[PDB]
């Protein structure tokens, strides 16, 4: 039993792990319980996020569990990580409008609704309750300042001054990891690059409260284009996984006019197709290019996850 | 939680359960370990078998876990159960032949080759070893001769005699869903109403052997065509799962001229539409029966499952 540690690695996506082999172990012997999540900074994802909650499904996959958690709490504060400017608040209606296009995706991408399944879960339920006095007492205790001014995140702010919520955000999203870690089980906390600094916050806050309870933390890598061209970035701005914002056709083309360089990979990173299957499609690319096949499998098979099988039909029909 | 065992009960899979509230606890608690098992009485499986390997679906669905034995040892004595005439052995390549075709058709049900997911047995593993003096020794001793003989299965054959062989079968069987309880963890076992005897008999085994390490029994009940006759049975002879005895077109046929009267009921049988989606599609057929919506779907519902998408196609277009 270790064949999921298998492709998750084959596929590349591995970016790190806090502690490699305690990982490699509970996928081998426990059906683990892991966790991604976005905060409401949009009404609609983006291909960016195709990579991590497809990674969950990888795992689902196998008997594993996934959660998926909608930022309804750390939404309203803004997520530094990266950012080099300070964010700017939003409407409670605003969040609270997003969360709606959000979840809609969600609820299409995986299976909410089942006895044991995954689960949908907002922040602003844990989050919504905690109080000022409280937040500080409970968790700011055990939460020393040396180790947030440590978040490589922070300092691209720390350089050109850090409001006192962008700082304190750190803290909202350790005390959910927690939560889960004690709420639902979970214990391993999957999320890209740009998480790095939030996961493992989040398991050293574990340790303080309680000897950390048995919490890993996982990276899936950065989709690198092959010429060095933000992946997801058209003059359309991103490449929206909502229909009336990034269509079909538009969605089926960007898969398709996809370099064959970067394609193969690709075909790894969000395809459930096997190695074999890969291999033949690799080949083709590798002798016969003219066919294309490469480029339009990837596109088809997207496509009709994303969006729908007939909506593939309606988009190869108009393309 | 507890859906799982409302749908089951609305689709009416539900014929008897050994410890009715029992079974309701721990499946709103634990995620179970259900399996259900088949001998290679043939080299294909028919629409008889369809129902309880999909009910296995039904479960996995929510969270729990299937597992699939073939009886690669429980094969080469044949169930008495049912049949009213000694049944004949059979060659060990036949047998060994056998299940190269019934494995064919589960691997393409089930997904098997994860990490925690379902599991292909086939007992020839664990009755392949135990020997003569060995099984009245460790087993035999609590086994009782007036349990056996009450068992329903059984009378038919005690009538017109019944063979030793055909009468230690039922300990054959008995061992396995033990040797699964202690071994795979399996608490369930799910069949057809042919082997409630069988089920029970397991359990009352494990009690003896250790207070019944939390086993319990579901039954599946038997698919009763309309007009009162026999569900799965052609001039071909049966309805087989395997393309080359029962082809896709004959297939497809067999569904789309499926009485109206049984009709909605055989959708929630075998298919994984919602109560939504045939509440509509029961509408379709109370007042617009031309367009002769549900015989349709049903078919190419059950047919790109059993068969493939493409051959679906090539079905239809054969129509
Ligand atoms: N603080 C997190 C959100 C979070 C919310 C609650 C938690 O308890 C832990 C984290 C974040 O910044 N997420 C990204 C987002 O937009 O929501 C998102 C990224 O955009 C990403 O590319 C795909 O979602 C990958 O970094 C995974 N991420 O969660
Ligand atoms: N003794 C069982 C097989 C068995 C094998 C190993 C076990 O440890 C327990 C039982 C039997 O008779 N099965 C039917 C078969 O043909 O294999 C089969 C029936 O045909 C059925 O209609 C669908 O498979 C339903 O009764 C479920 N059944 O298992």
């Amino acid at each position: 039993t270790n064949v999921l540690i298998e492709d998750l690695k084959w596929r590349g996506l591995i970016y790190q792990q806090t502690d490699e082999q305690g990982i490699e172990d509970l996928l081998n012997k426990e059906q683990v319980t892991l966790y991604c999540g976005a905060d409401p900074t949009a009404d609609s994802l983006h291909i960016g996020h195709l990579l991590p909650f497809l990674t969950l499904r990888r795992f689902q996959e196998h008997g594993h569990r996934p959660i998926v958690l909608i930022g309804g709490g750390t939404g309203m504060i803004g997520d530094p990580s990266g950012k080099s400017e300070e964010r700017v608040l939003q409407t409670e209606e605003q969040v609270d409008k997003n969360i709606e296009g959000i979840s809609k995706q969600m609820h299409n991408i995986f299976e909410f609704g089942t006895d044991h399944g995954a689960v949908l879960v907002n922040n602003r339920d844990w989050l919504g309750q905690i109080s000022l006095i409280s937040f500080l007492r409970d968790y700011g205790k055990h939460v020393g300042v040396n180790y947030m001014l440590g978040k490589d995140s922070i300092q691209s702010r720390l350089e050109h001054g850090i409001s006192y919520t962008e700082f304190t955000y750190t803290i909202l999203q350790a005390i959910d990891f927690g939560h889960l870690n004690r709420e639902l089980n979970c214990k391993i906390q999957v999320g890209g690059s740009d998480q790095w600094g939030n996961i493992t916050s989040g398991i050293e806050l574990m340790r303080r409260m309680y000897g950390q309870t048995d919490a890993y933390g996982l990276t899936i890598p950065l989709v690198t284009k092959s010429d060095g061209k933000k992946f997801g970035k058209s003059e359309s701005g991103a490449v929206w996984l909502d229909a009336e914002k990034t269509s079909p056709y538009e969605f089926y083309q960007f898969w398709i006019n996809q370099s064959d360089e970067d394609v193969i990979k690709f075909l790894k990173y969000f395809t459930f197709l096997g190695k074999e299957e890969i291999d033949r499609l690799e080949q083709s690319k590798n002798e016969a290019p003219h066919l294309r096949e490469a480029q339009k499998t990837l596109a088809e098979e997207v496509t009709k996850f994303i969006h729908g099988e007939d909506a593939l039909n309606d988009a190869i029909r108009i393309s």
